[PDB]
């Protein structure tokens, strides 16, 4: 019922795949394999995992040719416009991002 | 290369500080884009997320946990957004790594 996501990267801790509704020419998603539902529900034990996700995001941004710049976004809850209750880090690039960020 | 955040860190220029420990400082944005808008910055002067390294793994995780904890303390219980800008296309203007935390209104999509 959906298209198969291009998985850009995977390791023992996380998965990186393209957003089916891209908000920029490059828009991908970094998710942990541990199903943390929302960033507001991350805990101290997740510290290394969270750092790893950000490192994977910036490494994948380099790989995707986002050297002129990009934006990382994490949405929490209703007011953050979170839609899937598993942690997703958005990486957006390939165009000039605006301010404010929504 | 020091940025204006160096004057925030050394307390020479004023800031509304929400949290501080030996690894980071959290303070309100002076041009807030939401009713609550603050910045979480490392004391280590990493200039941008694209220049973070494997050695920074723990620090990066700490910054996200501090962002999350400060969001709770600021009453953002119905949602919020974390944003990191890198480079010109990301609209980065201050070249000292920071996480924006925005809440207190419905954030829109796309995020800029
Ligand atoms: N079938 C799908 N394949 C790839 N991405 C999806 C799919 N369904 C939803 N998404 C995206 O997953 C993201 C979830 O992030 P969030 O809205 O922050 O929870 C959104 O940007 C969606 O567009
Ligand atoms: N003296 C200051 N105190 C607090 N926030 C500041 C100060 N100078 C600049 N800023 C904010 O720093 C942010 C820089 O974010 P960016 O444009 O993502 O680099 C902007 O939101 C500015 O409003």
């Amino acid at each position: 019922k959906s298209l198969p996501a291009d998985i850009l990267y995977e390791d023992q801790q996380c998965l990186v795949f393209r957003d089916v509704a891209p908000q920029a020419p490059v828009h991908f998603l970094v998710i942990p394999k541990k199903p943390i539902p929302r960033i507001s529900q991350a805990e101290e034990e997740d510290q290394q995992l969270l750092g790893h996700l950000l490192l994977v995001a910036k490494q994948t941004a380099k790989a995707e040719g986002l050297g002129d710049g990009y934006r990382l976004v994490i949405n929490d809850g209703k007011l953050g416009a979170q839609s899937v209750y598993h942690l997703h880090i958005h990486v957006l690039g390939g165009r000039q991002l605006q301010w404010p960020p929504g």
